C-alpha cells in the first residue's frame, strides 16, 4: 500500500572499537555456552555500548585449551584478562545462569585488586551465590544431563545435538563450578543491579532472583519476564532482555 | 585475544498480516518513514514496524496532503482497516504524529474496531493544548530558521526542505489548526516521551496527556531537543524503552 510501504532494511553497521566505546558491556554465557549465546547484540543495543563477550577455554578457537571447573581461579584469569586489556574503566558485567554467578565474583575480585568499579550488574536466570551448592548435575550421565538441559529448554536444535555431544566436558566443568562453589561470606557490593527472572523456570524462580538484593548498596530492579531458564537463545524475552538493558546503559 | 573474539557482525523483516504485534508509526510535520528507519533491526520478530506515509511525500509527492487532523485520521482508519491491521496493534507518535495517533485510536473505537494494545506519544503537548501557534503562516526563510533551530536539519530534512515546505505548512496546519472536541478518554495505556531541551513539548505540556486514558500512564524523560527521535544516544534510549512494553 501507498500507505503502508515496507521500510528500508537498515545499512549494515561498523560496529564500535571497545576502545573507543563510551561503555563496554561484558557478557558471561551460560554453563556449556560460548560467544555465539550473543550473537545480534550489538545491532540490538546501538554505538554507545560495545558489546565484549567473553570466551571461557575450552571452547571456540579454544578448543584445545582446559575448561576451569574452579570459580574462583576463573574469576582471577577474567580480571587478569579484563585489567590486561584495559577494559576494567567505564563497563558494566552481563551473566545468564553460570554466567551470573561468574559475573558476581569477578566484580568481586576487581574490588579487592582496587579496580575502577562497574557501572551496573546484569544478572538472568541465576539465583543467589549464597543459594549455590544443592545440585550435581555435572556428574551425572549424558543421557540423563542431556534430558535435564532439554526439559530447562536448552536443546530441542538438531545442529544443536550435534554440537552437544562435542560440547559435554565444557559443561561438565561449568556445572562444576556452579555446585562445589559455595559462597564466603562477604560484603555487599555499591555498583547497581538488576536481575531477571523468567516465569516458566526452575533453577530461577523469583524468591532465588528476590535473594541477590541484599548482595548490593545501591539500587536494586528486579525485572520479570516470561519463559524458561533458556530464553536467551531467541523469542519475546530475550527482546525485552534487550530493551531492559538498553534503558540503563 | 583470545578472551574477547570480536562477534560476527550480523535480516528477513516479519510480514505485517502474520506478526504477533503490528506497532504503526507517524512521523512529525514534514517528516517521512525515513524517521522510523532501523527501527524494525532494533525492535526484533515479535513486532512488524509499519511507518505511515500521508500523502504529499516521497512517492505520494504529487498526491494533494490532507491538512485537516479530522479527515486525515479517517483515511488513515480507512487504511487500516483496508488492509486488516486493526488487530493486535500499537501506535506510536513523534510530535504531530502523536495528535494523529490519539486521534486515529479515536477513530477506529468510534467505529467498533478492537482497540490498541499501547499507544506511545513523543515529543508532543497533550491534544487540548494544540491551537496556540502559527508557523504554518511564517515566511518560507523564517519557518526554516524555526526548524533549524529546533534541531530538524542523514535524514535528508537539509537536502529535501524546499521540496518538503507545501507538506510541511500541510501538517503543521493541521496541528496548529486543531480544537479538540470532545469525546471520552481512551482504555488502553500510554507511554508518553518528553525531551529535556525540548521547548515546544515540555515535561508540563506532556504529562498533560494522563486523563486522555482510563489505562496507566508513564512519562519518561529523555536527553536532547525535539527532534531528538532522529539519531543518537537518546533515539536508542527510546527504542529500547518501547522495547520493554511491546
Amino acid at each position: 500500500s501507498a500507505w503502508f510501504p515496507r521500510p528500508v532494511a537498515a545499512p549494515a553497521a561498523e560496529p564500535p572499537d571497545p576502545a573507543a566505546a563510551p561503555l563496554r558491556l561484558v557478557c558471561f554465557p551460560y554453563a556449556g555456552g560460548t560467544v555465539s549465546a550473543f550473537r545480534g547484540w550489538q545491532e540490538r543495543l546501538g554505538d554507545e555500548v560495545a558489546v565484549v563477550p567473553v570466551q571461557l577455554p575450552g571452547r571456540g578457537l579454544r578448543l584445545r585449551e582446559r575448561p576451569y571447573d574452579t570459580m574462583e581461579p576463573l574469576a582471577e584469569a577474567v580480571a587478569d584478562a579484563l585489567e590486561e586489556h584495559r577494559l576494567t574503566h567505564d563497563y558494566a558485567l552481563f551473566g545468564h545462569s553460570m554466567g551470573a554467578l561468574l559475573a558476581y565474583e569477578v566484580a568481586c575480585v576487581l574490588r579487592r585488586r582496587g579496580a575502577p568499579r562497574p557501572r551496573h550488574l546484569f544478572v538472568s536466570g541465576s539465583r543467589a551465590p549464597h543459594l549455590y551448592g544443592d545440585r550435581a548435575d555435572h556428574t551425572l550421565s549424558d543421557t540423563a544431563l542431556r534430558e535435564v538441559i532439554r526439559d530447562l529448554g536448552g536443546l530441542d536444535d538438531t545442529l544443536g545435538a550435534a554440537y552437544f555431544d562435542r560440547r559435554l566436558p565444557v559443561l561438565r566443568a561449568d556445572l562444576r563450578a556452579c555446585e562445589r562453589y559455595d559462597w564466603h561470606p562477604r560484603p555487599p557490593l555499591d555498583c547497581p543491579t538488576t536481575a531477571f527472572s523468567a516465569a516458566a523456570d526452575p533453577i530461577a524462580t523469583p524468591e532465588m532472583v528476590e535473594a541477590w538484593r541484599p548482595y548490593t548498596t545501591g539500587s536494586f530492579l528486579r525485572r520479570h519476564l516470561p519463559g524458561n531458564h533458556f530464553f536467551l537463545n531467541g523469542g519475546p524475552s530475550r527482546d525485552r532482555l534487550l530493551a531492559h538493558l538498553g534503558t540503563e546503559l
